[PDB]
């Protein structure tokens, strides 16, 4: 079970160590945010929008903009054409676990709703882990099961003739993902898959998958095979470190975003248009979204102001939610729930709500309707469910355009700010437009973010919109990282108050351990399982046990980490642990006195 982990290498001898040297791209530590977790507000934004810019940076080699990635993207994007040019027994799958998951939801609404726009047939779908109820619930777990990802896939592909399948996987990871990818090399003269992430392919997981026979790495390499007779492709730009190690749903997703939405719209104007995709193309819409980097973080100070604002809200265990109107609802929804895992939160903690119809959205809308509280999400569950429960202590971020309806903004606002003060707007517009009296009057410090008109014939209002999602998702990311790491939830830049909800995040945390203990993996392991399986004591046969069993009992658990790592550091008891702990004000203070 525990084959693949490398032994922490001896004190000071990290540098250069086998270890260090293993670590994918995607967990490791960014060199530039080691000081993240004392960071004050106006800091971490900083921080923060150095590494949002680090996606679009030109040694040139892999990154966005190196000719390597934009010819793979002018080949993929020929591959999609084809489909849209035959849309009888077409479709384009993007699928996913987590945020990857999210983002192949967005795509499909997104491109569906250009093809609408257009009078013809859509011909988009997703596949999330989880189905459904993973778009606005914490469901990581989900992931791990490679049979999972082939039966939605075969679902969804029963009678079509041509599948492009778009795996998305930030760390190359999912085992939800390496299943559909496997199976679509099986069937090239149907499939057509597209892996999608941002490590090179030898640092893809190669660790067992439960359900399967080969690893992430097996199927990455099996795909590079494939590229040589175009029968797949491999598309992994190099991005570098997130600034909290391991959050694939910053950096990460928002090159997915980019990258997805530049190549799709590549394709979409070959077939309207008559241009088909080039190099040259795909970087003047890749810059746009460089613009749009600038553009957003010239709100440092009110993004600051508002990370303050969200922090004080959870600190005093009120709740934050994020209102969004339209698409930039589905952004919204994406920042709160990655919370759950990420910084331990309740699922009360921070939920984004879509205001508008959803209505063509969803594959399996039953899988949401009335089943609990932790699956609310719509402008219904909102007004009905949310709303006449706010108190005082509570935060409300509303989301919107200048295009939205503002009559029903206003009413919304009006009716929020009956319960809380703590109200603030991120208000997207384009130039000439300004924000009715009433709404600057209730807003006196919002975030006005103006966007010059774009004059791309074919692609110009769905860049536009676009844009404004890719900000929005930089505000919300930015201010739900930073509000969790003031209140000490991290430690330097890794995620110590991380919830154990798929191997993957096991395997972070065992990471964590061997990193912060410097002990032994025999140690480590001992420790985390110990921590997990409290108050049941270890036995060989929990010990032997798959990590599907250690997930299963941990993802439910909070500070897992500190406690393992706290018995570690002071050779204690899981109680004793636990009474250090408590007696701390946050977990990074608890951490840092036992260091």
């Amino acid at each position: 079970r525990f084959q693949h982990v490398i032994e922490t290498p001896e004190p000071g001898k990290w540098e250069l160590s086998g270890y260090e040297a293993a670590v994918p791209i995607t967990e490791k530590s960014n060199p530039l945010t080691q000081d993240l977790d004392k960071a004050d507000a106006e800091n971490i934004v900083r921080l923060l929008g150095q590494c949002d810019a680090e996606i679009f940076q030109e040694s040139t080699y892999q990154r966005l903009y190196s000719e390597s990635i934009l010819t793979t993207m002018v080949q993929v994007a020929g591959k999609v054409q084809e489909v849209l040019k035959e849309p009888d027994g077409g479709l384009v799958v993007l699928s996913g676990g987590g945020t990857s998951g999210r983002m192949a939801f967005l795509m499909s609404v997104s491109f569906n709703q250009l093809m609408k726009g257009l009078g013809q047939k859509p011909l988009y779908t997703y596949l999330i882990a989880g189905g459904d109820r993973s778009v606005v619930a914490s469901r990581e777990g989900t992931e791990d099961s490679a049979l999972h990802g082939i039966e939605e896939l075969k679902k969804v592909a029963a009678g079509k003739k041509r599948v492009i399948v778009i795996g998305i996987s930030v760390g190359l990871s999912a085992p939800f993902v390496a299943g559909q990818m496997d199976c679509c090399m099986n069937n090239t003269a149907v499939f057509l898959p597209v892996l999608v992430g941002f490590n090179p392919v030898s640092m893809a997981r190669n660790d067992p998958i439960e359900d399967w026979s080969s690893t992430f790495r097996q199927v990455a390499e099996r795909m590079q095979k494939m590229q040589e007779k175009q029968k797949a492709f491999v598309l992994n730009p190099a991005i570098g470190p997130e600034g909290l190690s391991g959050s694939s749903r910053m950096k990460g997703g928002s090159a997915t975003k980019i990258l997805l939405e530049t190549l799709l719209l590549a394709a979409h104007k070959t077939v309207d248009q008559g241009i088909a995709a080039s190099q040259r193309c795909l970087l003047e819409i890749l810059r746009t979204f460089e613009r749009a980097h600038q553009v957003t973080y010239s709100q440092s100070p009110k993004i600051a102001t508002l990370m303050k604002s969200v922090s004080t809200s959870l600190e005093t265990t009120g709740h934050v939610y994020l209102v969004g109107w339209q698409t930039l609802g589905i952004i919204a929804i994406m920042d709160g729930v990655e919370c759950i895992h990420t910084f331990g939160a309740d699922f009360r903690d921070v939920r984004g709500f879509l205001i508008g119809d959803h209505s063509d959205m969803f594959n399996q809308k039953a899988e949401l309707t009335n089943q609990g509280p932790q699956f609310t999400f719509s402008q219904e569950d909102f007004l009905t469910s949310i709303l006449p429960s706010l108190t005082e202590i509570d935060t409300v971020v509303f989301i919107f355009t200048l295009d939205d309806n503002l009559t029903e903004v206003q009413t919304i606002v009006e009716q929020v700010k009956e319960k809380t003060n703590h109200i603030q707007a991120l208000a997207h517009s384009t130039v000439g437009q300004t924000l009715p009296i009433p709404l600057k009057k209730l807003f006196p410090s919002i975030i006005s973010i103006t966007w010059p008109l774009l004059f791309f014939e074919y692609e110009g209002n769905f860049i536009q919109k676009f844009q404004r999602e890719l900000s929005t998702k930089w505000v919300l990311n930015t201010v739900s990282t930073g509000a969790h790491v003031l209140l000490g939830k991290i430690l330097q830049n890794h995620m110590l108050d991380l919830r154990i909800s798929n191997s993957k995040l096991f395997w972070r945390a065992l990471a964590m351990l061997q990193r912060f203990s410097g002990q032994s993996k025999a140690r480590c392991i001992e420790s985390l399982l110990r921590a997990i399986h409290f108050p049941q004591p270890l036995s060989d046969d929990i010990r032997a046990a798959p990590i599907s069993c250690h997930v299963q009992v941990a993802h439910e658990k909070e500070q897992v980490i500190p406690i393992a790592l706290l018995s570690l550091l002071f050779r204690c008891s899981i109680t004793e642990a636990q009474a250090h702990l408590a007696a701390a004000p946050s977990v990074c203070e608890a951490v840092r006195s036992a260091l």
